[PDB]
């Protein structure tokens, strides 16, 4: 029998497994309004050229019950027969209590209803449009929603098409650090939590006593990860699908967002209060939409943490973002995703492309490509921690990659294929990078784009270095299929990649 997804994490390595083995999400997530079935037809012609093994759909509480108690999953049945009809598995991504602070996906009888539902309120005394995560009555209806969600899934997908559930989506709060109502208060003059003080090494007391001018925001965090921790707790009964929650980047890494104010998310800051409010939560994913090098690269290693694998669960869809899924790769998480995916004419410029079409998803379809033909090598590798991954920065035309005891890889951007005179000038624009696994002391898996890797020795003891094998070919699952030997020309300058669809098995060897 196929075993059901899980995500295994264990002394600092990780893996989300498919199918019984370590797999490596490829993802690709639709416009916020492509979740009907009437649409459909604009989201998967857009798939067939991007190729993601992954689709992001949100699936909003507005319609599983429209009305209270009357739950309607004709969606999620229609969206399950065409992702296996596209051969891509699924995430969904519950739009509920939160979507981006606020409660627009939440029912006309929630969202409307402040006196058993209510809003936030500022300090000044003020609702505004972020629920409280303190009131009962939200996080019952949520979560009764969110199991029956679960409990309908694992009814109607025993293939396992749907691989991890993201509960809510960029909870927090905009208009305010936390709650001030009376009902948030009464509970902030209270006593710390004794998992929270354990974790954060606190002596006791209350918020504001052990916190002090950080109380506010930690408190916030705290109470909005207890509360999807319920929820995630009470659907995994149901069915115990990895889940995840995605975070709104703060100020400068998140420039184009009113989301950079927000409070209470799994930002950088609040990682370990979020760990110890949400045991059933698997890993704290980052949203990241900064196209710079530095600041794309800094989120990566923020989020990437033994105790949580890393996913980047959205990132831009401008031709600048397309190189980060490698380095992404090479912190050995799940995987990585981007956002605004389909043919909907809709375009959240200038975050985003201002036009999805057939020419610019070319720079993100040949990434997707080139990890599919060797995906579950790869994933295992991540899986052991030997997945190594790197992007081009802009004005460093080259990169050293250490690999292991034995060898090391120089990276060059924007050099010929060939021998060549003078400095490595970098790409004209920043769009090289390359994905390296470690098979054995002596075998590396190799793609590329706009990138020559130059194999060279770690140690004197392979000073003497050769090509024992370069091979050009592509995995059916787990097995190997050559297609040919690359020497001479093709070996003599290290191994270049411009844009074809090329993985490299290569064995090294010296003489003696």
């Amino acid at each position: 029998q196929t075993p059901m997804p899980q995500f295994v994490s264990k002394d600092g390595k990780h893996a989300l497994m498919v199918d019984g083995a370590p797999f490596l999400i490829l993802g690709a997530q639709v416009n916020n309004s492509s979740n009907y079935p009437g649409v459909m037809d604009k989201v998967w012609p857009a798939m067939q050229v991007l190729g993601p093994n992954t689709v992001q759909v949100p699936i909003a509480w507005e319609q599983v019950e429209p009305e209270e108690g009357k739950f309607d999953f004709s969606f999620v049945d229609t969206l399950l027969a065409q992702a296996r009809e596209h051969k891509v598995r699924l995430v969904l991504l519950w739009f509920a209590t939160w979507k981006n602070n606020g409660p627009a996906y939440a029912p006309h009888w929630v969202k409307t209803d402040n006196q058993r539902f209510p809003r936030v309120v500022t300090r000044e005394g003020k609702a505004i449009g972020s629920l409280s995560p303190h009131a009962q009555a939200t996080l019952d209806a949520d979560r009764k929603a969110f199991v029956a969600f679960m409990q309908h899934l694992k009814q109607v997908d025993p293939q396992h098409t749907v691989i991890m559930i993201q509960p809510e989506n960029e909870p927090g709060t905009y208009g305010s650090v936390r709650d001030f109502s009376p009902m948030a208060q009464k509970l902030f003059d209270g006593p710390v939590p004794d998992e929270l003080l354990k974790r954060l090494n606190k002596q006791p007391g209350s918020w504001a006593q052990v916190f002090g001018a950080d109380a506010d925001e930690i408190f916030h965090a705290w109470s909005i990860g207890r509360y999807i921790d319920q929820v995630a707790e009470a659907g995994k009964q149901a069915y115990p699908l990895p889940m995840y929650v995605n975070a709104a980047l703060r100020g400068p890494f998140n420039p184009g967002q009113p989301g950079q104010y927000a409070s209470g998310g799994p930002t950088d800051n609040v990682l370990d209060v979020w760990k110890a409010a949400g045991p059933h939560i698997d890993l704290l994913a980052p949203d990241i939409y900064m196209p710079e090098y530095r600041m794309y690269t800094t989120v990566l290693e923020r989020y990437a943490r033994p105790d949580n694998a890393l996913f980047v669960a959205e990132t831009g869809n401008r031709p600048e973002y397309a190189r980060y899924l490698f380095p992404t790769l090479g912190h050995d998480g799940v995987g990585w995703s981007a956002f605004g995916m389909d043919y909907t004419r809709y375009s959240n410029y200038p975050l985003g492309a201002k036009h999805v079409n057939e020419e610019t998803l070319a720079p993100f379809a040949l990434g997707f490509k080139l990890v599919s033909l060797g995906m579950r090598p790869f994933a295992k590798a991540a899986s052991e921690g030997k997945l190594h991954g790197t992007a081009e920065e802009p004005g460093q035309a080259v990169q050293e990659l250490k690999l292991n005891d034995r060898w090391s890889a120089t990276i060059t951007y924007g050099v010929p294929q060939f021998w060549f005179k003078g400095e490595p000038p970098g790409n004209p624009e920043p769009i090289g990078a390359a994905l390296i696994a470690e098979l054995g002391p002596d075998e590396f898996l190799v793609t590329g784009y706009h990138v020559r890797v130059t194999l060279h020795p770690a140690s004197e003891a392979t000073a003497n270095m050769l090509y024992d094998r370069v091979e050009e070919g592509q995995y059916d699952g787990d097995t190997w299929q050559f297609q040919r030997n690359w020497n001479g020309d093709q070996t003599d300058y290290g191994v270049n990649f411009s844009s074809a669809p090329q993985l490299l098995k290569i064995k090294l060897a010296t003489y003696n």
